[PDB]
């Protein structure tokens, strides 16, 4: 993790991302890793909304990106809008005109997208200034021949690389901007946006993944030919999870086709989903720790990522115990009238204790006689066709849960709930799709019965039930009923 330039108090970064839908997995990386330069060198972390284009951007996905932002626990120093430079952005626009260094073109798009590829140059590209100029206010009147035109950096067609063929820097858009409405009528690309922004507000440091590294030669040209501030831009590599997609055109085909009941689906990828199926920030941020800057186009296992949460989440959970219903079998044990108040996890004592006569058990456990957990049971015999068992006992001797069935503490109605992933292929592609390799039963739901000391699960509370792994409740007990929901938290193998 290492940071040319980076000095204590000095780096500013930031995190910008589009108001046009959930914050996924991969977008949980590039905040968290901005988040590491500004803790680490105590250094300003700047949010900013990508709303260069009047369309895709709405100002309800901005209450969204907010909400996913805070619970990644990331804390921004500044929160900020493109928009608020639009003023800014058009006077470099039209100071790179007046120098001959940009020029309107109203090539018809297939005619320019061929040009580009063979090198071609526009019949646009030796305009005179004044034309250029006239074809400018064409566009900021927001005319209908304007709305043809296109304003382009006078770069190199010649370039080896495709970013640096005159490229577009501003577009024709009649829509109203939400917050600068109709004041202007041509909206800059991103590829002019980050440039300029990233300069006026300081940005020491410019973070993208190695998909984008075309884009920097034509980052420091327009960056040269202004003459304003150079960030560094420093780069990582993007997040390729197995059996995982995350575009929103395709996540949202799931979401139309009913397999998944909303956007925070916890077989979702996006942030929402991956917390409430029962990562937590520190794992999350662990494993991005890990990773830091490495730069390696590499297919991610899913249970490297929840591996390090189960180290996050073992050595503080408490152990509470739960066993089904329609396979549950009453059982007698003559000795006991009335509770043991023990721990609730076994090494940490920090974490708490728990409450625990003569009534249960289950199937499974029906048939594994002479040892019992926070307790050495002899049982009598079994009444058949098993519905019944009775027992003696004694406490001196030598692996069972049980739940009293107790009227002091009654139990708690409670769900186990399993998922798997929605594509069942890893590593798919070579023009493949997944449209085709639906785990069209993805869920099971398994109605069970818990410890009392249930009543009190709060929903994201991380407990462990004992003989079955890691839980996290999804919606609390209330007194129909309305059961405890607990979601089974991959372990990771
Ligand atoms: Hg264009
Ligand atoms: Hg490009």
């Amino acid at each position: 993790v290492e940071l040319p330039g980076a000095e204590m108090g000095k780096v500013i970064v930031r995190f910008p991302p589009e108001a046009s839908g959930y914050l996924h997995i991969g977008h949980a990386k590039a905040a968290l890793l901005n988040q590491h330069y500004q803790v680490n060198f105590k250094g300003k972390l700047i949010m900013r909304f990508d709303d260069t284009n009047p369309e895709k951007e709405k100002e309800d996905f901005e209450k969204v990106i907010l909400e996913d932002v805070a619970m990644l626990h990331i804390k921004p120093d500044q929160f900020t809008y493109t928009s608020d430079h639009f003023e800014t952005i058009m006077k470099y626009a039209e100071q790179l005109i007046q120098e001959g260094k940009a020029y309107v073109d109203d090539t018809p798009a297939e005619q320019m997208k061929a040009e580009r590829e063979q090198r071609m140059e526009s019949k646009h590209r030796n305009n005179c200034v004044n034309k250029n100029l006239q074809m400018w206010e064409e566009m900021k009147k927001g005319t209908e021949y304007g709305q043809t035109c296109c304003l382009r950096a006078k770069i190199d067609m010649n370039s080896n690389n495709g970013c640096m063929r005159d490229p577009t820097l501003y577009r024709c858009k009649n829509q109203p901007h939400p917050r600068t409405g109709t004041t202007y009528k041509v909206y800059p690309t991103y590829d002019f946006a980050c440039p300029i922004v990233d300069s006026i507000e300081g940005v020491t440091h410019a973070l993208r993944t190695t998909e984008y590294h075309d884009r920097d030669e034509q980052f420091y040209w327009i960056i040269e030919a202004l003459g304003i501030r150079k960030p560094y831009i420093w780069e990582y590599s993007r997040l390729n999870l197995n059996n995982t997609v995350l575009s929103k055109r395709k996540l949202m085909w799931f979401v139309n086709e009913g397999l998944v009941d909303g956007w925070d689906d916890p077989r979702f990828p996006t942030v929402r989903g991956v917390l409430r199926r029962g990562m937590t920030v520190e794992g999350l941020k662990q494993f991005i720790a890990a990773q830091g800057s490495s730069r390696s186009v590499v297919n991610m296992e899913w249970d490297k990522i929840w591996s390090f949460n189960k180290k996050v989440i073992d050595p503080v959970a408490p152990r509470y115990t739960a066993l089904l219903k329609d396979a549950v079998v009453p059982v007698n044990v003559p000795e006991a009238q009335e509770m043991k108040e023990v721990a609730k996890h076994p090494k940490n004592a920090d974490v708490g204790l728990k409450p625990v006569g003569s009534k249960l058990i289950e199937g499974a456990d029906a048939e594994t006689e002479v040892t019992f957990i926070n307790w050495n049971i002899i049982i009598t015999k079994l009444n058949r066709n098993i519905v019944s068992i009775d027992t003696k006992l004694n406490l001196d001797n030598k692996k069972i849960t049980w739940l009293a069935e107790t009227p002091r503490a009654p139990l708690i109605p409670t769900v186990c709930v399993n998922y798997e992933h929605l594509i069942t292929k890893p590593v798919l592609g070579k023009d493949e799709d997944f449209k085709q390799y639906i785990n069209r039963n993805s869920k099971q739901e398994e109605l069970m019965l818990g410890d009392p000391c249930l009543k009190d699960l709060k929903k994201g509370d991380i407990i462990q039930l004992q003989r079955r792994g890691f839980f996290i409740c999804d919606q609390p007990y209330e007194p129909k009923e309305a059961p405890c929901i607990l979601i089974y938290i991959p372990d990771g193998h």
